[PDB]
């Protein structure tokens, strides 16, 4: 939690341009908590209250919608505000090229609709999310894939037989819900282990073309920067072209 | 698990009438596992295989659908088989009048559609489910209530303000899903604590009449018997009119 | 269309209180078009622009959401604005006691969630909607009933067998969609003919208690006034206690 | 209706192999009516009753499910029977290479899930469906595209801006439902006019990769034959490699 907040405040302070940005994407993170918190803080500041009052915040589902309202920020919809200025969100893993695995919380669809509608997309995470090189290195649970519910047998068959997935499960709802997770868009989630992914761009397209697949947890050529919090208060940043700094 | 299986085998053996019953409701239990198992066993028996081959099993959602198929039983739909002969299911709590709290797994709607379509409804549970007297005694988490998603503020307001609920939460999906649980019928779940419920019949009607409420986890005048497993291998049975035996 | 607009402008002018009302319910009408239009006109007026700029308009689904935006009014959600000051909507039929049949457009659920969240509810219609006495007199197509999709056989059976409905059909989608209409809340619609309905309050409760029923198109003790347009430009008003005037 | 039935009976008689085929896909046609009818007729025949009794018929949504049951055929689900032997369905237009436009009834998703799960796919239509050359020649209403509901602005923007669509509309529900059609999979439908489509394979992939797109009405390299009924009782057949005959 320590690390999570560190990354978030730097991400907002360095990238949110009070002169340029009005439509802000707020993601489904447990790290974004501190993004919404930071933005909320600017609204409590007499210096920025007037400009921050006018920010319209676009959610990526229910926790996100909640984080916005609870921070007293204006809540908009992506349908009314389709051109987003800047979006902040978490990630389940980030690779050396700022390709992401997302969807650990089953909200990958609206996360991607928002992030790919944004001029700038910023990821905020704790340092464990930063892979030595490839997606699928430390996030071992699979690429989340949102699917039409009637297709779960077909999609599982295709992922195994055509795409050579190593492991494919329809995500179940645990103690909160018996049987399959249903998303905010009324879909199922498959978690598909592909091992370490060397060509995530190619992998995404292959999964996306499948009959039954709604969207993948692979976010490709989208994030412009990722901020990673350390417990020790420090923050590392990954940018495009393999450039990284503290 | 011990206790759970004990109750299940007696429930089936004593109540499933191979001469009379063809359409069988199979519930969303973690105790029903052993009901489907028991029924499956009769199908592996040369004596009963021919009759049990012809059973059509009606599920109460995805685990249930799964338990049926995995036990090699014929799978039907409630729409095609609306008159069910006998249904078996679990319960989160059972009172002295065989009124039930159900919905701990968020499948209360299809559980009730099936159980109230059945001539006979049998509950199978471990002994912890058997209340000293009232619903809400040992199940402290609230009556599950399935609601239209846009209504969660309204329904919460009505439950608190009109019905004097003690605690009202929209169930969240835990680590499997960020934000609210979505059911198999695309709805939300509210868990509403009403304390110990002295008139569950009255309570059910009041909740059911609310704008936003789809169905309640209160199963009223439905169960004809409940079987309760003890670890010690013993099985207690509650029947109508406060009659109970081993 | 003539008549429809007449009723709408009087309804708004006489009932929208610029001093008292800020949260306005806008219904799913083809007559409400002219309600949203009228409200929009006040926003184009330098006298009222500042006050009308601050109105927050709560939709009852997609046409409604559209009418609001296209009239340049602020769009809110019922979840964020649960206490509505005044709501305007259409009706498929109105009886002498201002009980309504609604749901001809399959939006009855969100229509009722909004209208019953409002301090004041005003109906706007053309004169054909005004029954000589009872609901079911000139609207012959049935009471719309929103139902959980898996329950359509059960609900039809109950409506016929328990409630003695005269005719029960699951509404089909016509040329736009093969098979059953699916609502904005992912439900089916049954249209149930009960003939002329002498006790709509009793009828509503009976349908609402059924397993599978989400909400009914019977709006009971909700509307405080109804405005009816004539082609001839005239407007008749029905109020509580059988009082009617031009 | 005349023409529609002609095509259907020949399609079944020539392609349904009572020795080889057990799992049969039944489509969402208004022409398939006569396919299900024909199959049903074989079940009324003492010669074929025993073999046809064992056919399991996989539906492509509600009319289809209905056609199966009403013809007394066994009803299965694609999840339980994922490998389909032969599927029959209609089409909104067929080109010279047996590429199809489908989705006029908003059931394109489950139609494609079924047809692409089949070893053999046969189209049955009246002669108006047979384009002189290209898709989009006589079907002028657009390629149906199933989309996640929150994405309708984004998808419309992408179709116009990236793919140069000529016309893009979110399909509305007509008199049966105010606002957007919702499909059996809880999605919206966009009808996108691309004019006459010279490379439907390329077009399908481009639309399918879009954020918000669930599935397209472009069925590519799927149909092995198409039967076209004439009023005059005659039937024309298109096969692979531009081969056509009566």
């Amino acid at each position: 939690e320590d690390a999570k907040r560190a990354a978030a405040y730097r991400a907002v302070d360095e990238n949110l341009k009070f002169d340029d940005h009005k439509i802000i994407g707020i993601g489904s993170g447990s790290t974004v908590v501190y993004v919404a918190e930071r933005i909320g803080q600017y609204l409590h500041d007499p210096k920025f209250y007037e400009v921050a009052s006018k920010f319209i915040c676009i959610p990526t589902g229910f926790q996100s919608r909640n984080l916005i309202l609870d921070n007293k920020l204006q809540l908009g919809s992506i349908e009314q505000y389709p051109r987003i200025d800047i979006a902040f969100d978490g990630a389940d893993e980030v690779d050396e090229n700022l390709q992401l695995i997302k969807g650990g919380g089953a909200c990958l669809f609206q996360e991607k609709l928002v992030s790919t509608s944004a001029k700038t997309f910023i990821v905020v995470a704790d340092s464990r999310k930063k892979s030595p090189k490839h997606l699928g290195k430390n996030w071992r649970q699979g690429v989340p894939i949102e699917i039409v519910p009637s297709s779960y047998v077909r999609v599982k068959n295709d992922l195994l037989e055509q795409l050579h997935a190593e492991k494919v499960d329809i995500r179940q709802g645990g103690s909160a819900k018996a049987g399959p997770v249903v998303t905010d868009n009324n879909n199922f989630i498959i978690d598909a282990d592909f091992g370490e992914i060397s060509d995530p761009r190619k992998l995404h397209r292959e999964i996306k073309l499948l009959v039954g697949v709604v969207e993948t947890g692979l976010f490709i050529d989208n994030a412009s920067k990722a901020y990673f919090g350390n417990s020790d208060g420090s923050v590392e940043v990954t940018e495009k072209h393999h450039h990284h700094h503290h």
